[PDB]
């Protein structure tokens, strides 16, 4: 152990070891060129090859946290470029790393990345592979400077995958674009379930992110026992209270511990991990956390017996409270890998509940005999509206579903921004068809999943530019309690209708030429305003006007002169329509 960087180097690979280096510069130092961090990149590997040969040689036994200050601090155009960052270069170490995560910016003034024509890619992905994607993988490092460094480098090779495959297919963009709009996609949502998790602990605390954790890891491996579910929730805490703080390699060095641990105790935790095991260091932590629920011990009692017809059990409870309810909650979540993380923790709260009543209480056996009881209502109304929009779905493809969607929200929440409504009917709607397609057993996982994710969104635009009291509720309340102040939400009978709008049910030929997304999101925009302009509707004087206007629009998108049918037809179907309502 004579050498970060040569441990470093010689763990990893060159080529990964390059491409961490590369996404480590361009997360601290955002407003410089690709070009210059390739000089960086190198320099830095040009360096670690001296070690590697000889780990004795000049700097090789200094800390990757002060060679990584040290490369930083030799940037001339630093105080120019960013300023404050400079004074940092000021402090000796300890200090001086912290001052770099300080100054990190997350969230800059950057240009959205334009997706070019599917040919420019493919023609550039062969005309030169490593600058394409190292290029683009410096972007996405940039613009998010806090995302967990070997996750990215994940993604940028599935990316390579799909280039690899696709331009050398004879119809490119049917392969490629939804590929792409996947990782687009499978992105946005990670970057976004780090953020939670993260702001989940410094809100919340420490405690309920174990109990979250608990109902987790006893989900995924139910036959371990209570004490190694608790090592392993612990220093799982301990990991993501430090990958938060920012630290690369921190965070690093701790998962890696993390996936020794797991794989050295392998039989212990769960048997669905040989494979996992197997795969090289950096993929380990990935894999294992990606991984399947193991499958569930065949002898397995009811909990009654330890936590209801017990004595013992206030002594039990009180001797330790919060390890008590742990161990109700490993229990009763490795009973159910069908339930909700959230489902199994209002379980939980209510149980907690009782026990600080019935404790409490003259006669405590009998103030809580009837307590899984009071269980049933809250296992259904999560499972119930899966059934109930399950089969909705079912009945109207993802599209129509989305409409219903649409009208169902606008109703609720008039409030809101028209795009703001669409987004989020639309991508409901995905989650539908997504969800729908499991069997009853693996439905509500994938639901809060998704949900989660959505939820958040809404809230933070929500944060940044409020419209109503009733969201902000759902969004400043417990992440326990967030999905169901939601499907609280009641049609809003307050609300105004919205003056009429001439040019907002205006439309031209230009939709007959757009593409079935465009279409829909034309629609779908439509759908709203005129939720908006006439909400007291209903859903057969609604399915009226839909259905005239599809009609209208396959009448002047089959006719020589178009636009002048658009016109006069639409004409028609306003005012027609504005009758009805
Ligand atoms: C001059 C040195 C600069 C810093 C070097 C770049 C940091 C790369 C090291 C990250 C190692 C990641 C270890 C894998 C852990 C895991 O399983 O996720
Ligand atoms: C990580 C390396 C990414 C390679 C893909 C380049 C295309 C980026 C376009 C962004 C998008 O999908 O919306
Ligand atoms: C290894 C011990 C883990 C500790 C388990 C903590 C048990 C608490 C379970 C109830 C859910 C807590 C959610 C936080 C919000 C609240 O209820 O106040
Ligand atoms: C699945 C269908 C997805 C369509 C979106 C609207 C349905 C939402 C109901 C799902 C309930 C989520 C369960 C998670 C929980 O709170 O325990
Ligand atoms: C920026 C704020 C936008 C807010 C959008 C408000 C629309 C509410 C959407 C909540 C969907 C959650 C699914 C709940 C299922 C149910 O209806 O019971
Ligand atoms: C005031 C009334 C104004 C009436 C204008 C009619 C707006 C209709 C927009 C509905 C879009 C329905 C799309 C359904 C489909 O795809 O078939």
């Amino acid at each position: 152990h004579k050498s970060e960087v040569a441990h470093r180097f010689k763990d990893l690979g060159e080529e990964n070891f390059k491409a961490l280096v590369l996404i480590a510069f361009a997360q601290y130092l955002q407003q410089c060129p690709f070009e210059d961090h390739v000089k960086l990149v190198n320099e830095v590997t040009e360096f670690a090859k001296t070690c590697v040969a000889d780990e004795s040689a000049e700097n090789c036994d200094k800390s990757l946290h002060t060679l990584f200050g040290d490369k930083l601090c030799t940037v001339a155009t630093l105080r120019e470029t960013y300023g404050e960052m400079a004074d940092c270069c000021a402090k000796q170490e300890p200090e001086r790393n912290e001052c770099f995560l300080q100054h990190k910016d997350d969230n800059p003034n950057l240009p959205r990345l334009v997706r070019p024509e599917v040919d420019v890619m493919c023609t550039a992905f062969h005309d030169n592979e490593e600058t394409f994607l190292k290029k683009y993988l410096y972007e996405i490092a940039r613009r998010h400077p806090y995302f967990y460094a070997p996750e990215l480098l994940f993604f940028a090779k599935r990316y390579k995958a799909a280039f690899t495959e696709c331009c050398q297919a004879a119809d490119k963009a049917a392969c490629l674009l939804p590929k792409l709009d996947e990782l687009r996609d499978e992105g946005k949502a990670s970057s976004a379930k780090q953020r939670l998790k993260c702001a989940s602990l410094q809100k919340f605390g420490e405690r309920a992110f174990k109990a979250w954790a608990v109902a987790r890891l006893s989900q995924r491996f139910p036959k371990a026992e209570f004490a190694e579910v608790s090592k392993l929730v612990t220093d799982l805490t301990k990991v993501h209270t430090e990958c938060c703080h920012g630290d690369l390699l921190e965070c690093a060095d701790d998962r890696a511990d993390l996936a020794k641990y797991i794989c050295e105790n392998q039989d212990s935790i769960s048997s669905k991990l040989k494979e996992c095991c197997e795969k090289p260091l950096l993929e380990k932590s990935h894999c294992i956390a990606e991984v399947e629920n193991d499958e569930m011990p065949a002898d397995l009692p009811s909990l009654a017996a330890d936590f209801v017809e017990s004595k013992d059990v206030c002594k039990n409870y009180a001797e330790a409270k919060d390890v008590f309810l742990g161990m109700f909650l490993y229990e009763y979540a490795r009973r159910h890998p069908d339930y909700s993380v959230v489902l199994l923790l209002r379980l939980a709260k209510t149980y907690e509940t009782t026990l600080e009543k019935c404790c409490a209480a003259a006669d405590p056996h009998e103030c809580y005999a009837k307590v899984f009881d009071e269980f049933k209502p809250l296992v259904e109304e999560p499972q119930n509206l899966i059934k109930q929009n399950c089969e909705l779905f079912e009945q109207l493809g993802e599209y129509k579903f989305q409409n219903a969607l649409l009208v169902r929200y606008t109703k609720k929440v008039p409030q809101v921004s028209t795009p703001t409504l669409v987004e989020v009917s639309r991508n409901l709607g995905k989650v539908g068809s997504k969800c729908c397609k499991h069997p009853e057993a693996k439905r509500m996982p994938c639901a809060e999943d998704y949900l989660s994710v959505v939820l958040n969104q809404l809230c933070v635009l929500h944060e940044k530019t409020p419209v109503s009291d009733r969201v902000t509720k759902c969004c400043t309340e417990s992440l326990v309690n967030r999905r169901p102040c939601f499907s609280a939400l009641e049609v809003d009978e307050t609300y105004v209708p919205k003056e009429f709008n001439a040019e907002t049910f205006t439309f031209h030929a230009d939709i007959c030429t757009l593409s079935e997304k465009e279409r829909q999101i034309k629609k779908q925009t439509a759908l709203v305003e005129l939720v908006k302009h006439k909400p007291k509707a209903t859903k057969e004087q609604l399915k009226a006007v839909m259905d005239d206007f599809a009609a209208f629009v396959e009448k002047c998108c089959k006719a020589d002169d178009k636009e002048t049918c658009f016109a006069e037809e639409g004409k028609k179907l306003v005012a027609a329509s504005q009758a009805a309502l």
